[PDB]
């Protein structure tokens, strides 16, 4: 019922504060440097957490999306991760999301990472979705690219009725 | 005339049934496993068909988007396709689409494939568009990735006035 | 204030002509061949300019998105650029954009390039944004892919209240 | 105990024992072929097998699959970057029970990142030699049929 | 001045001087090992170091890092495409002050794009040999523990 | 018929016939250079050509293009993964009409996936040798100017 439109900061704020839609929540741009996080005019800039899965071809397995394999990737924890060229990383947002039955959320990159060849490949969060978001960062450059824990990594755009 | 918003399941259903917008059409989630297909709350989960074009550098041609070449790819038919690492595949949806003059359609991936490094690179279907949709699956991982014919492969989101 | 929807050609035209939102501006489809440019029913097809940055691993530097390096790329100028396989290019639009405080702009590819494995990785233009848009074209195919200066390269979709 | 034989010994064995066929007693032709001071430059034939990852198989050396490569026939072959090619020598060899033959590349190809990966021909071996050209450069590289492709060094 | 020695000389040195241990005086077994007419086919042991770019380090040959590779132990190893592997010979070698030893690949592996990149063993060298297998093909390739992997040629 | 010559013969030819210049009669220095028991370890000079696919050209060995590589000068070079480099020896060589010279890698580099792809120097050849280093590892690898880079083995 009701078609959906991109919702503004004040709506995102109310849903965060009253309905627990985003937590932790900062109601303004925060953090030092170009990778800021927090509420934006028409979205929310989420942060990368510090646990990464870096994929590599070391074990020569065909990946089956129906059956995850531990040998596709190596676990790293730290203040940054380097994504090897032409590979990808999985990591979680710092923010936990609780998406209402009334809302669908789209994920976009930050230009700071996109202009380095990093493609954020995160499919939409469906109504009712609950969790830390698993960010997938594909490094499409032929060079290793550094990404920063606890800093802005993507923007979520909220569609609602 | 009139700006466009993301349309709900019941609108998608009416357009499918009365205007032939999607065919074949299933008005609910169907199919076994995680790669289900059919109508969703705010979109339609389409299926991969069983004919794939897998790209490879075997013939050393510079690809010219104005002049397609048969030597860029190899044809495969079957119940699954394996996308070689750091390459891509073209395949068609099972569903045929007839998009009204009143509608634009955006294509997104399914998280089951996205978390394996598969980027769906399908540009929007313009008003009046008619056809099976050509799905482009870019494998951004350094490992081969298996994709499944006749199962869900992407979601279409319908924007209308 | 006010949620946002995808705006039609006539709105894009008025903003271009009265508010300088897009310049130069062509109010219809122009140009020879499949890579046309200009106004579309629900967006604007922008053109690639003739200055490209092609990335390569020649100097073995870890890319730091906080600190751009000249050794990550080589400058090319001409009527076309070839994107090496599994790499990317940065180039600017011909069009200059002035995005109102009231508007957010999303960037999508053209199917002519997408079906060759080219992923356009351009994050949204925020309200108030002003500039030529830096296009990032990731070549996800294992073959070099030719892109054409002064012809259509992407579509911008305008969201407003 | 075996040493590298001179041209005159390769000449005698090629003519009197059909060690190399066809045989040319001098450089003919950057991609010359035929008798050298201390070896023999053989020619690339025009049938190639170009390797690619299209079918996502683990290559088993004990069970080598057709889907690992594509067949090509022509005056030249382009080897994809970071891949390899298999092809045969134009020349047929009859290596005596007496001799071992080592294979090296030509500088013209090596300079382009082409590594010839051809293991020694053991005493008594007979056949067209399978040349393996590994392209170690990040660019595709062109190789020429009917022209010099490697040198064999004859130990006896 | 040094020439390639025959089987009988390798036999004598392996038994009377423990040049190769363990030693087998004939081909045992496509992946045979042991004494050949003019050399010795050594066996791959079952411990492997597989290289990968996971940690984004520039390899310094003077300061080689553990994070460049992953350890694997088993009856076989799969070498990732366009990468390499390090492993040791099953055999122990005691190269006399007298001798230099060159290492070549076996045709069964070379044919699959595997280049053996093993530099000569200098006079007086003692040890298990570090084999370096470079996979120049765009496909992963399987290699077999406890079976033939290269040939050594003994110069004296 | 030609065998691998000892140090004393390389010493005599380097001094009395200017076969190698400059010449050092012993190992100086993991990356030593100079006279070895059965060969000569030459040094990498400090000018490099690093190959990359930036300009999307098919390399023609008969018509080699400047846009295939980038020039670099320095105390070291980093070879991109799965690519190669060209550089010259510090040493100048005057190979007599009498001699053939084979080039092998040093274990310190080979162990890192660096394959030296240098074809034999034919009798009568004169020049600085073009070294071709192919990086077969998935990681960039550092190489050092003015230090040992390969060994030449002299056959006469």
């Amino acid at each position: 019922p009701g078609s959906m439109s991109v919702m503004p900061d004040h709506w995102i704020k109310e849903r965060a504060l009253k309905d627990g839609m985003i937590s932790p929540f900062v109601d303004h741009k925060e953090g030092t440097g170009v990778l800021s996080y927090g509420l934006s005019s028409y979205g929310y800039d989420a942060r990368l957490d510090n646990k990464f899965k870096i994929f590599a071809n070391t074990h020569s397995v065909v990946v089956d999306p129906k059956n995850f394999s531990q040998d596709s990737f190596v676990d790293r924890e730290g203040d940054f991760c380097i994504i090897p060229p032409n590979s990808f990383m999985l990591a979680k947002t710092v923010e936990y999301f609780n998406i209402p039955r009334d809302v669908m959320v789209v994920c976009v990159g930050k230009s700071t990472y996109a202009r380095c060849g990093i493609v954020v490949n995160v499919t939409p969060l469906e109504p009712g979705w609950s969790g830390y978001v698993t960010l997938e960062f594909s490094n499409t450059s032929p060079l290793p690219v550094k990404v920063y824990a606890f800093e802005g990594a993507c923007q979520f755009l909220f569609f609602s009725g």
